[PDB]
């Protein structure tokens, strides 16, 4: 440590303390509006409905009878459709099916007879039980073959009337549908003759379709004849007859599917966009502040009904006796393709402002389909960031406000501490060792000059020999400003300060014990006499500072993770059409010669 | 700035400082228990096993020989199954296959002869090589056709014995399985006659299935006869014969699949649920504190074996010489459908508490299948929030504790600063300019009255005319409480304070230089004489406050993002069954007349 | 509250305050390098190209004419390929197709004639319109059947030349491709005779493939003859002829697909790995600091072109007049399987350092395919954690630095407060009630002894009877160190301190009003006479502490959430190959007897 010599400060330089600053204002709280919400997503599930398929499994086989064996020289298999007359007057009316298959095939009016015998009404019976299969009924199980006749190619016909209940599936624009057997029906499931249903798509002749009003279906297993009538549609395809109940299109299909029902969906406005955050599901959405026209959604007649039902149910369940509805439900299109049906609410404690919020809330040729993203993590991350960033910022603001107040509060103490020891207060505030004097309401300063530690010596005795009973308050010292400069009489001061005047006089008292700072340690005195030097660590130390142990957040590495890779999902299927077709089509190239030609 | 006049305070009002407050206690550290863990997920991969399929590709064609050409009037193709007798005594025993196909078709015992010749044992040879295909063997490559005979419809038969090795797949409940060729086998892969295997599902007659004990398979390419025996199952379907090795069901299939092996899985208890957090994978799970009964998992025999093996391996690898096992492994069902197999551990430094942790850890008719969610982000977000919320809260608590300690620590300084300048300390603490007096251990206060800045004037000199050598410590002033009120003799004080007594007298000294606050600036004096006024900015300013630059966290917007949209995943398939079927079934409506009828 | 008695401190024990500590240094700012970036992902989309398929729908049917009906005894259907000669000289050259189908089937040169008549060139016309179907042309719509002849089995042939435009798809290694009709073509789409194309895969004889140079395609609907030539490839499969334009393999396929184009991709280096963070998409990647050799990517010729094009476009759009390019683009393989093409940039304000950054940036036998993960949440979570952890740590560091500076700053006040009241400052710093004395630059301490509250009594008056006009500054007291010990004369002090000397004398003054702390309250005096006792709450209290209201972050629970479960995605398909095949193959077991045999 170096010593310092400071001359008497004068008015050549003055300094003052900074006045209290204006601390930051508390940020305004965000305006959150409570309300119920329902989130909708793009509908990807095909329209499903029940249908009945009627057809006759006609088959004729040619058999060759050898001397001691029989061989099948050819087996022809074909599916024949059941006409409307039969499906209405025999199967449905009596549960019987004609044994003759009459239909058009390859532009020819072909006819077949079961066992080549005369026509006869055959009873329909349930088919053999099978696990995970819909109900089905048939009329014949044993295939008919010609009788044995040595050396002849005889023929035998078999007609097996079959009726089955299959699940039909359809997708947008719902212009066609498939059946459980994989057969395609190029006709809209909603095609008909009533209420503009004739405008639907149809790829068959007008005579191939028939609609029956007031149709009473008759179950085949149980012979009941239904309880209420229905509008039955019947189509005769080239290979089968399919029948299904007709229903209106608009209230039967919907392009949007209800995804979540949020009980508490807080909505805030900032940055020109609403923020719908749900604490229950931990998700945050963003819109454009303009209600999405619900009429623009193609086939979106289910959105309003489902939204209103869910809103009423949730309101009656929770907000029945605590809040009130403010305006009709609002619809907004959130980022990512999510349609949100919002319902603002207001607490009963401040219902007087209902008239002011109603009108403000009410202020918020073609159709299209909303495309919803397959990942919601973009919204969950937004909520997580907001859930942490918002509270952290609040605490940071409070710390800054409190810190500023503390500094202004301490200005009072410094105003008084400076008068007690201007040299110490001026040195720490100015940033360098300087002597100061109180020139009224402002303080003057003068820079000190350092002195080497080896260029100072302390007089052993502080006793003033001049007057007995008179002693000095600090030890006397001799110091040379230079390494070999003339020594300069002086007195020791506080904090290694060297004053050039031995004016600090005090009456000598018995039992004098003192310690004075000197360089990097202290100088011990006893009875006004120098005893010895001692290091700084020789005295017990007490920490006057408040310990704070802030620890930074450790870095983290997020490794990739997936529950099921895309390869695992693909492998989950029992059968693969691509692999099955590739292997099956290689049969000819593997087990046969595809180029050799034999002729004679 | 306004001036203030304060009267002598009296005992009419007193005030004291608040005593030190009790700072918050440090929150108790969370109880984390180390241990190894294994996470299981719902098994979606079908059960895969190897199987061999035997069948004869029987085909008979009718050829019409014209005057200068040949035409195929019809080609009949059918697959015939190989009986057990042949598969055991000819193919497996000698690698030969009979040239005659005898089987039941359409309820008729049909028979076919290769080339219409007598029966003969034909050798099996490998099929033509094909990329990405399993091994296969056949016996004939050239199709047989009748010899030319002008003007006749002649017939020719071809029997090609074919055997192939295909991959079989099955799914829960494993009551049936498929083959690489797309053929379905309605029989459980585990069906058999031993150890209750007969209770499995089977949709074929008892005579269509055969089991051979001690079966030694003979490879066809290499004529080796295997090294060890196996239990071979043989089923004769209506179109082919499939053979596969029989194995027990329970140790062959499992409804849960091992997903991750965590080396460090910290478990904590709070809120009535355990929290299994893994820092390695950055995932957090939640359970119900009750061990999930492992016996309730349907076909869950693999869970225990895999969990124990992984636990032992990880323990021997890392915790072999540092921790000890505490109790047997525990199983818990986490949210989302994840089964966690936990193994508590205890450090060797405190192994004496093993007896206390053992019993406590040990304290923690139908079956079902666990459904695992396809997204783990719900758990990763939980870990991320906890990984940030927990350390942030710890630092916030330390700041609050340290801040409270500092305030209590500073109470000592204010206890002494008030005695030096009661007016200043009382004004800042009370919140308004008030004069104070020290009435023992409590301080009195009196509110001051403001004075306009223009209603005060300073006397030019502080020299005492009636007593040379005596000067005033502050400049003299004259002020009127009102805008035009009688002026009131007074003296200037500290911080624009106006005292009503000129008692501050001091001996005049040469070189008098002072500055006194006056309104918004200062008043400079020299040799006890007014010099001029100067602004506050005219004096150098030093900031005694510690600058803190807290910056709030900027808002962020998370846009949607996906590596592969659901549409891209669907398009990844080489072939689509829906699109292929839709186009193929439109052939008749596109390239043919489906309504015109021709007759004569 | 307990009273305290402290003896005069001596030099037996001394204590000093801790000197100012070295506050932490501000952490160095992270080195972020601006630049443009392009992210690539694994290519899963199959290679798509247009192809034309030519084939003849040959069909011959056998009809049986009864006395009053007609029956189809068998219908043979087969697809015949169109030879190259016809496809080049009739269809393409004139739009006509021969009415005779000549081809090889079952190793026989079969021939068919339309309607059994002589050969004739038939015109090709467009097929019937169908929604969502490619163009197609045919030549016949009505099927031909034999004329009626009582009691006869007659045959009739129909040859319908059909040509269609289908979409071809292929996947890696591109050794085969499929068509829209589901047919497989075991030949590489890039097979040919020029520039080493003959090395591609091919599973057909050399005579089954033909390449035509300078081929001018002629549209069938519009009779235009194209505008430019092309290299046409022709393959004659066993059932059809497919033609497609030939193109080179390398510039036509790519194993990596451009995913995102980042305008601002900050790159930082720490921990031995680069961190590519994009604020626009909120994603962070990690690499190995070594540029991934672009030559190691199999069929990666598209990466360089796309990366350079995107880089140039983005640069010209934004960084054209503000930054400069530093070196050529760099390629790195990020975790998860993402290839990042980086382009470092440097601001124009410091372009002088270009020569120093250029060389440093430039310092950064087999092929493989990069496997990209299907989830990017691992990278988004990394960005979110870094986006919060980094700013939070910065503010925490500033608080710690500012807090340390404040403690060192307050050391000056304590250095002066100790001289005013050594007992109070020593008690709070040492931690226990101790009396202190100023032994120069160090302070001595002596522990006090507590005294019970009931063992002290205060005299009624402090009037000094011996000297009228002289009063005591504090009330006189009598206290016994023990419960029944001799009472000890004394005087009351500050903070319930009891001094053993009545030396605090002051001149009596009129209007004496004081309050002194006594136990848990105060003792009120008037005119140097005891008045009464009063509680601590009886005096108005003003809080001198700065209130901080830190609030911890509340816990949060993240419930599972998915937009579309894996089951919903599977159900989105209109048709399922597995379910369709399972039901179709059960037809025999459901509607027929598979074991009964009939013979005679
Ligand atoms: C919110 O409104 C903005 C416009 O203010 C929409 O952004 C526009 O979208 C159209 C779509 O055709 C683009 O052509 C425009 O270029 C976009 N404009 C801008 C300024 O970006 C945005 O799509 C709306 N968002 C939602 C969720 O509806
Ligand atoms: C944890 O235990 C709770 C009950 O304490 C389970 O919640 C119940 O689940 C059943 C399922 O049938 C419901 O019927 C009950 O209504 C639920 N009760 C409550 C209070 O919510 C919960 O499923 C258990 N969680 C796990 C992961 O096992
Ligand atoms: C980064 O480099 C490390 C090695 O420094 C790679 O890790 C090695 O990967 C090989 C792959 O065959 C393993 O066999 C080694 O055991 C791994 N070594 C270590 C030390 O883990 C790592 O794959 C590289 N990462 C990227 C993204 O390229
Ligand atoms: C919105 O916040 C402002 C303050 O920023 C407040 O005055 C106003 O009342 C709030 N409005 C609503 C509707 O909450
Ligand atoms: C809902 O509140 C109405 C009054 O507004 C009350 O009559 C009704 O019983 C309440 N229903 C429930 C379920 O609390
Ligand atoms: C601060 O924390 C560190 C790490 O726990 C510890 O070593 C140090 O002693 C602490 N300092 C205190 C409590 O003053
Ligand atoms: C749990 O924490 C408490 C303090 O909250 C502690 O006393 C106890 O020992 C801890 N127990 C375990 C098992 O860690
Ligand atoms: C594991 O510890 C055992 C003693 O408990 C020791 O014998 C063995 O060698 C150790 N194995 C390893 C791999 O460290
Ligand atoms: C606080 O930070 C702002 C922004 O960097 C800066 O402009 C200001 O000067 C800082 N104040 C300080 C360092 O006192
Ligand atoms: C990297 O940071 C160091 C300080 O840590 C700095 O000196 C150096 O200039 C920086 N380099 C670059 C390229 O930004
Ligand atoms: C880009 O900068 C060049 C000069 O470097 C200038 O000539 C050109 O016009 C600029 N282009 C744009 C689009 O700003
Ligand atoms: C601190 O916050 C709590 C909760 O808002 C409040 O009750 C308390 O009065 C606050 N203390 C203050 C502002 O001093």
């Amino acid at each position: 440590a170096n010593f310092y010599v400071c001359p008497p400060p004068t008015g050549a330089t003055v300094v003052q303390f900074e006045q209290p600053r204006r601390c930051p204002t508390r940020p305004e709280g965000q305006n959150y509006t409570e309300g119920i919400a329902v989130v909708f997503k793009e509908n990807i599930a095909p329209y499903k409905f029940k249908a009945t398929m009627y057809y006759k499994d006609v088959t004729v086989s040619q058999v060759w009878f050898g001397h001691r064996y029989s061989q099948f020289m050819g087996i022809f298999e074909d599916r024949a459709p059941v006409p409307f007359e039969e499906v209405i007057d025999k199967i449905n009316a009596k549960g019987v099916c004609r044994s003759t298959a009459k239909y058009v095939r390859n532009n020819l009016e072909t006819t077949a007879f079961h066992r080549d015998d005369h026509e006869t009404d055959m009873e329909l019976k349930p088919a053999n039980a099978a696990t995970r299969t819909s109900r089905g009924w048939h009329t014949t199980d044993l295939k008919y073959n010609p009788s044995r006749v040595e050396a002849f190619h005889r023929y035998g016909t078999t007609v097996n009337c079959i009726v089955e209940e299959v699940d039909a599936r359809s997708v947008y624009p719902y212009d066609e549908f498939v059946l459980a057997t994989g057969d395609f029906v190029y006709m809209s499931p909603f095609y008909g003759y009533r209420e503009g249903s004739h405008t639907e798509h149809t790829s068959y002749a007008a005579d191939r379709f028939k609609q029956v009003d007031g149709f009473y279906a008759r179950d085949l297993t149980t012979k009941a004849r239904a309880t209420a009538p229905t509008t039955r549609n019947l189509l005769t395809t080239p290979k089968f007859t399919v029948a299904w109940d007709w229903v209106p299109k608009r209230p039967s299909v919907c392009t949007m599917t209800k995804w979540q029902e949020v009980d508490e969906m807080l909505r805030s406005e900032y940055g020109g966009s609403f923020r719908f955050s749900s604490d229950a599901i931990s998700t945050t959405f963003t819109t454009n502040l303009t209600e999405y026209p619900l009429s623009r959604v193609d086939l979106g007649d289910c959105i309003g009904k489902d939204a209103r039902d869910a809103m009423d149910r949730i309101f009656a369940r929770r907000y029945n006796a605590t809040h009130i509805k403010v305006g009709q439900p609002q619809y907004y299109l959130a980022n990512g393709g999510f349609l949100i049906a919002y319902q603002p609410l207001l607490s009963n404690t401040l219902a007087e402002l209902y008239v002011r919020e109603h009108l403000r809330e009410q202020s918020r040729a073609s159709v299209e389909r909303i495309k919803t993203t397959s990942s919601i993590e973009f919204a969950r991350l937004q909520f997580t960031y907001n859930h942490i960033q918002r509270p952290v910022n609040d605490m940071l603001g409070r710390v800054a406000i409190a810190w500023c107040e503390l500094q202004n509060h301490e200005l009072t103490l410094w105003n008084e501490a400076r008068k007690l020891n201007p040299n110490a207060i001026a040195s720490v505030t100015v940033g360098r060792r300087v002597s100061a004097r109180m020139l009224g309401d402002v303080m003057a300063v003068s820079t000190c000059v350092p002195v080497a530690a080896d260029n100072v010596i302390v007089q052993n005795s502080m006793r003033i020999s001049s007057r007995p009973g008179a002693c000095y308050s600090r030890p006397l010292v001799s110091f040379r400003y230079e390494d070999q400069g003339p020594l300069v009489e002086g007195q020791l001061g506080e904090n290694n300060e060297l004053r050039l005047t031995r004016d600090a006089i005090e009456p000598c008292t018995v039992g004098h014990r003192r310690y004075f700072t000197f360089g990097g340690g202290y100088v011990y005195f006893e009875e006004y006499a120098y005893s010895h030097q001692l290091s700084r660590a020789d005295i017990t130390t007490v920490s006057t500072f408040i310990d704070l142990n802030i620890t930074m957040l450790e870095d983290h590495e997020f490794v990739p993770l997936e529950v099921y890779t895309r390869h695992e999902i693909k492998d989950s299927g029992l059968l693969d059409y691509t692999e099955v077709q590739r292997r099956n089509q290689l049969h000819d190239l593997r087990f046969a010669d595809i180029d050799t030609v034999i002729h004679a």
